[PDB]
């Protein structure tokens, strides 16, 4: 008895302009997520697939 199934859509409304925007290069192709979660999330799927590995330093990861 009671099981609901909580639910979200990930939405920052405008991008934060007095914040450092986390960006991934990768393939010399430069993402910029200003959430980090998805900045992450695109670095180890990435990295998973090529068998490498990544890091966030100042919000800049290189998926190796």
């Amino acid at each position: 008895m009671g099981s609901s199934h909580h639910h979200h859509h990930h939405s920052s409304g405008l991008v934060p302009r007095g914040s450092h925007m986390t960006q991934v290069h990768v393939d010399g192709v430069t993402y910029t997520f200003s959430n980090p979660e998805e900045a992450k999330k695109f670095a180890d799927e990435m990295a998973k697939r090529k068998g490498g590995t990544w890091e966030i330093k100042d919000g800049h990861i290189h998926v190796e």
